[PDB]
């Protein structure tokens, strides 16, 4: 693509996303609305992280879980920087769903700002991650790579989930819902 899907996403990593570095690597980060961004869980982000390359203190930072407790694999961290994220909150769903013909918005372990067409995504409950309970899980069938962790799951005009893993056939995100935000 290089057209408006491709688009939408190329605007995305240059407006509202980061390389949010731990001491688990590197990990793409997307900026939702003013400070807070969100990273997958397993990054294990601590007090202070750096953001493309600064250093910077998080001021506050927590896990979101189902129902029944089950993490989902998202943490949202609030941080200590002038700069402020465009709301992006609008383009959150607000349900459950399925999607045809998503892309992966990839900025961290990229020699630049890649654009993956992961083709259809279902949403497929609760696996397991690393041996870990996950839930509210968004399976596409795509190979994908040690260094896609973060990568933003979209379409045109819908932000709709962060990368966590993967087994060299599928790969899966964290579902965003605009109820964790709002
Ligand atoms: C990013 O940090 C990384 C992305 C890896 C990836 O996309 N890929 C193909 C590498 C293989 C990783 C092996 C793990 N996969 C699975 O467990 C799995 C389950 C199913 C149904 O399909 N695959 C994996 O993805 N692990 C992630 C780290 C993690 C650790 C603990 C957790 F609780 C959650 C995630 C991972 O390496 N992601």
């Amino acid at each position: 693509g290089s057209g408006p899907e491709e688009e939408f996403g190329m605007s995305l990593i240059k407006h509202n996303s980061c390389v949010i570095t731990t001491e688990n690597g590197k990990f793409t980060g997307l900026g939702v609305y003013d400070r807070f961004v969100v990273v997958p869980t397993h990054a294990d982000p601590g007090k202070e992280i750096q953001v493309d390359g600064i250093t910077t203190k998080v001021i506050d930072s927590y896990d979101l879980y189902n129902k029944n407790g089950i993490k989902l694999e998202i943490t949202v961290l609030k941080l200590d920087r002038n700069e402020k994220f465009r709301d992006i909150r609008r383009y959150i769903p607000n349900n459950e769903d399925d999607y045809p013909n998503c892309n992966l918005a990839l900025l961290a372990n990229q020699p630049e700002p890649t654009i993956i067409n992961v083709g259809d995504v279902v949403s497929y409950g609760n696996i397991l991650l690393s041996g870990n309970q996950t839930a509210r899980m968004l399976k596409y069938s795509y190979p994908t790579k040690s260094g896609y962790c973060g990568g933003v799951l979209y379409k045109i005009g819908q932000v709709l989930g962060i990368h966590v893993g993967g087994n060299g056939r599928d790969g899966f995100s964290a579902m965003l819902l605009r109820s964790y935000f709002t």
